[PDB]
Parts: structure tokens; C-alpha cells; sequence
DNA sequence: TAGAACACCCTGTTCT
DNA sequence: AAGAACAGGGTGTTCT
């Protein structure tokens, strides 16, 4: 009942991994443009959750992959 | 001289009382005009403020802000 | 479950 | 200088 990458409530498997549907149509939109822009202003370790999940793309997107998120 | 004092970006005024960008400008204003907004960090309450990572952290955008000294009433300061 | 799409929000520029 | 509002993007939900 727990999205593995921010932490909010999961809605199920997910390209691979039990995540939320923000987390979802997040990572859909960065491996298919677009992650190639995204620039962590900390230190490569933000905290992603439900409030702060938007702040860093970057962390965001390198959380989905860790946690398994895969296309295929 | 040139810069903005937030973001470091091109200054093109002193706006509410700082060297500012456009960008940093028109941010502090929505910042301090209804609220609460709210912003959070998600690091350590010092990212980097730049023009390519001005957007990830509104928290610390607008401490930075703040502590240039953008105030509203810079104007009717005289 | 994967993807479309809408509504809403944030940003930065223009303002003929 | 200050402020409105347009255009463009991102997010997260609903819908299919
Ligand atoms: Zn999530
Ligand atoms: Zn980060
Ligand atoms: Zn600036
Ligand atoms: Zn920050």
C-alpha cells in the first residue's frame, strides 16, 4: 500500500514496481523525453515524498529507477 | 553590478529593492502576495540558485530572496 | 495495467 | 520600477 518511490499510497505494479499514479505517469514522461535535462540542485540525495516529490526531477527519476521502474 | 542577486542570472532592475532578474522579480511577488504556497525543501535548505535550478526549490529561491532583502514596500521606502 | 487527456499549477516573458 | 496576463511546461487525477 506504499509507493516505493515517494512513499504515498502505491495503485498497484507499475512499470515493474508497486508506485503511485503521480510516480507513474512521471517516470513514463521522463524516459521518454527528457530526463536528460534534469539537474539536482542538492546533492544527488533529495528527499522524495508526497510533498517534496515535485522539487527534484532528478532524484525523482533516479529513485523510480533504483526501485526497479523499467519500460519493459 | 549585473547580476541578480537570487539567481545570478542577467539583473535588469532593482526590483522591491534588490538587483534582481525578471524572473526572480515576478517570484518574490507571487511568493509574498497570498501564500501560503507552501514550499519545502527537499535537501538541506542550501540548494543551488541558479538559472538552470532556480525552479527545483522554491523554498530556497525564496529564502534567498529574503535574505538579499526583497521587501514590498522598497518603493514607498522612498 | 498502460496511456490518453483535462484541469490546475508554476514559471518567465511581453505588454501592438 | 510595478504589475497583469499570455504562453509554455509540469504535475496528478480521471477516464478509457
Ligand atoms: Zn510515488
Ligand atoms: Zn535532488
Ligand atoms: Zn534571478
Ligand atoms: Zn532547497
Amino acid at each position: 500500500h506504499m509507493c516505493l518511490v515517494c512513499s504515498d499510497e502505491a495503485s498497484g505494479c507499475h512499470y515493474g514496481v508497486l508506485t503511485c499514479g503521480s510516480c507513474k505517469v512521471f517516470f513514463k514522461r521522463a524516459v521518454e523525453g527528457r530526463q536528460h535535462n534534469y539537474l539536482c540542485a542538492g546533492r544527488n540525495d533529495c528527499i522524495i515524498d508526497k510533498i517534496r516529490r515535485k522539487n527534484c526531477p532528478a532524484c525523482r527519476y533516479r529513485k523510480c529507477l533504483q526501485a526497479g521502474m523499467n519500460l519493459e
